[PDB]
């Protein structure tokens, strides 16, 4: 229940132990003259003063040192060379070895493992076994603290094993070190490479699941390469494992159990350094911040799990203090049974950079059933608050899965809920940004407070109701989203959709209609566009497409293609920048545009290289169809405020602004316009001439000379530009007269 910082803190600055009968044992002639003979250490050296056995109660053999478990043996070579071997020593419970062997390489392991255990006597003692080799070798299976026998008898206390080469301590493939409850391991050479299943936490009696079972492997002298190879954490039981590593430490594949835990921890930034009876000062550290040039490189993350159902999950976790902290190509497994298991890759001081797909149950997909929350979370600087995490891989979530990441800056490449649905895609606990580059929902809750996902499908849902994207905090003042685009839904429902519950502009860049798909806008009251606006099929539309907005405010040059399959909803004051919205009839009928509270309008002399006219400030398209000598309603309206940059039009002026907003407006008719025809050559009269039906300037383009360097307008078109309406009066397509009248000159602003 202490937990794993205060175990370590209590057991790292200890007393050895207070030995009656410190034995000494000095290699004499012949171990000095032989540089390969291949020695064993035990039976021709050790033997003498370690004495074999049988424990009455649970026995396979026994050892201790001489006279009992209280007796310190030293063996002092300092120049004995050749390759040594133990090979067999088995439940060494014995206490406080030390083989001294400078130029001498050891050999952990022969045919035969080892292992190094304590007894629970009355004064708890450890057992201290060091090694001061010059290579190490494991080469055989090593447990530290192990079970002596089964169960009964005299239970294990901890144990300290340290093994201090000078030139490497490698492993073989099948040598699993093992250390349980009590045990520790110290390194102390250069280039640590186990490659062996080194596994932290293992049950050390058959039954005890409720053991706190801690470890610790301290890696913290090595000056070369700590390199691992298949870290194991946990064996049914909460084990809390830690690892005091060296500011560079790459890892293979992680195996963390269901609620194991895990504390890599760096070194600091300038590195390592009757009668009243006084205590020693026990020094104890909190959770410090790593170094500058500190990295942890695993390389896979998996999750062994099965067994019980509890209320919640089991949040396997694991806790770095490093300034980095790099997951590879192997991305992260979550093996998940029937209730929701849970990943911490928390961070406490520095980032995260996972480079890999995040799979549960062992594919990128990954389904799951319904209490079966598969959670996913990541924390990176969580104490000092500026630590970001990058996903540089693509991720992609199934079905009830929950992202979590509560940095500083989320980085992202691309998330595809589009799947599975039921998604939870919390970003609460972020700070400022949320960088997501491609964002694929079906049913999501994505909870962002600021953001720029630069591109954004919507999918829908099949045929099921209730289930919608839904943001579900406040958006703020700087969000953006540089692409929206809704993808076609299902028939004749409302299946999918997207709504929001807060904030207060959206600077939304392009956009795309969708049949039996809502953009509801709820709530948020400067909903910006700022270029092209149209439907996702821009050739025929059709359907139902409920754009229930609240406000918007469109920029400059912002072409919108409003159709009568798309009922754009506006319950705010539409403002319209220098944008031409774009009309299409359908059927000659002109959909009315139903602003709810004011549509004011500010434009200026857009005068063009194109035409040198005004640029269309309102397109109606194929007007052929168009019912002649009938209102068609453009627009619904309360307050048409138009203006321009200056108090008046051309340069500045005293002209009124209601008059020329009929000069700005088109009607498109024969890839050319209806409503006037501004004319600078003759080639362009044959087109005019096909536009207004008159065969009358066709063949003779020169013959009429009130139309280079003029325009005019073609009357029988008339536009209402009051206070509360534009409407168009389509009534005559009449042949323009020479010099009678309805004639204007070039704009020329330039």
């Amino acid at each position: 229940l202490l937990g794993w910082g205060l175990k370590q803190a209590e057991e790292a600055n200890k007393t050895p132990d207070k030995p009656d009968k410190v034995w000494r044992i000095q290699a004499g002639k012949g171990f000095n003259e032989f540089p390969n003979k291949e020695y064993d250490l035990y039976k021709s050296l050790l033997s003498s003063k370690i004495d074999g056995g049988w424990d009455w109660g649970n026995a396979a053999t026994h050892y201790w040192i001489k006279g009992g478990q209280w007796n310190k043996l030293e063996v002092d070579m300092k120049d004995a060379v050749g390759t040594y071997k133990l090979s067999g020593l088995r439940n060494f419970t014995g206490g406080d070895l030390d083989v001294n062997m400078q130029k001498a390489t050891l050999r952990l392991g022969q045919f035969n493992g080892n292992s190094f255990t304590s007894y629970k006597d009355s004064a708890d003692r450890t057992t201290r076994v060091d090694f001061n080799a010059k290579n190490i070798l494991i080469d055989n299976f090593l447990e530290i603290n192990n079970r002596v026998g089964s169960g009964a008898g005299r239970k294990a206390s901890s144990t300290v094993l340290t093994l201090q080469a000078s030139e490497g301590i490698t492993s073989s493939k099948n040598a699993e070190i093992s250390l349980y409850d009590g045990a520790t391991l110290n390194l102390a050479s250069n280039s640590v490479k186990l490659n062996g299943n080194v596994w932290m936490g293992r049950l050390q009696y058959v039954g005890a699941y409720l053991a706190p079972s801690y470890s610790t492997i301290n890696t913290s002298k090595v000056t070369g390469e700590v390199n691992f190879n298949h870290l194991t954490v946990g064996d049914h039981n909460a084990a809390q494992a830690g690892i005091i590593a060296s500011n560079k430490t790459h890892i293979g594949t992680l195996d963390l159990w269901q609620s194991a835990g895990l504390n890599i921890i760096a070194p600091p930034e300038g590195g390592y350094k009757q009668k009243t009876e006084v205590q020693p000062t026990q020094v104890i550290d909190g959770p410090f911040a790593g170094g500058k040039d500190t990295v942890v490189n695993i390389d896979r993350i998996n999750t062994k799990a099965d067994g019980t159902i509890k209320v919640g999950g089991f949040k396997a976790s694991l806790t770095t203090n490093a300034a980095h902290l790099n997951i590879g190509k192997g991305g992260v497994n979550l093996s998940n049974q029937a209730s929701g298991r849970t990943l911490l890759v928390e961070n406490l001081t520095g980032n995260i950079t996972v480079d890999g797909p995040l799979r549960v149950n062992n594919q990128v997909g990954g389904y799951a059933l319904a209490g079966s929350s598969a959670n996913f979370e990541f924390k990176a600087g969580v104490d000092t608050k500026n630590g970001t995490a990058t996903f540089n891989n693509d991720i992609s979530l199934g079905r009830f899965v929950n992202l979590k990441v509560d940095a500083h800056t989320a980085n992202f490449k691309g998330i595809d809920t589009g799947n599975g649905g039921f998604n939870t895609l919390d970003f609460s606990g972020v700070t400022n940004k949320v960088n997501i580059n491609k964002l694929i929902t079906a049913s999501t809750n994505v909870a962002v407070k600021n953001f720029n996902i630069n591109e954004l499908i919507v999918k829908t849902n099949g045929v099921s109701v209730g289930e919608y994207t839904h943001f579900s905090e406040d958006i703020g003042s700087q969000s953006r989203i540089n692409t929206v685009r809704l993808e076609t839904g299902t028939r004749s429902i409302f299946s999918g959709g997207v709504k929001f519950k807060s904030g207060e502009k959206l600077v939304i860049d392009e956009f795309y209609y969708s049949p039996w798909n809502y953009f509801d806008a709820r709530n948020i009251k400067n909903v910006e566009i700022t270029r092209k606006f149209a439907s996702s099929t821009p050739e025929n539309p059709w359907g139902t497409s409920k754009l229930m907005f609240n406000n918007l405010t469109l920029g400059q040059n912002a072409v919108m293609d409003y159709s009568q399959f798309s009922n754009l909803t506006i319950q705010g004051d539409f403002i319209n920048n220098q944008g031409t919205i774009n009309y299409l009839v359908r059927g000659g009928k002109v959909a009315t545009l139903n602003v709810g509270n004011a549509a004011a309008m500010m434009f200026n002399n857009d005068i063009d290289s194109a035409t040198g006219f005004y640029k269309p400030l309102i397109k109606i398209n194929s007007a052929q169809d168009l019912i002649k000598n009938t209102e068609h309603v453009l627009l619904k309206a309360k307050i048409i405020g138009y203006g321009n940059v200056s108090t008046g039009t051309n340069g500045i002026s005293n002209v009124n602004l209601e008059e020329q907003f009929k000069e700005r407006l088109a009607l498109y008719n024969n890839n050319n316009r209806m409503d006037t025809c501004v004319v600078r050559n003759t080639d362009d009269i044959k087109a005019c001439g096909m536009a207004i039906g008159n065969q009358s300037m066709v063949n003779n383009p020169d013959n009429y000379k009130y139309l280079i360097g003029k325009a005019w307008k073609n009357i029988g078109i008339s536009k209402t530009a009051n206070g509360s309406k534009i409407s168009v009066y389509y009534l005559g397509n009449s042949t323009p007269t020479e010099n009678g009248g309805n004639t204007t000159n070039l704009p020329t602003n330039t």
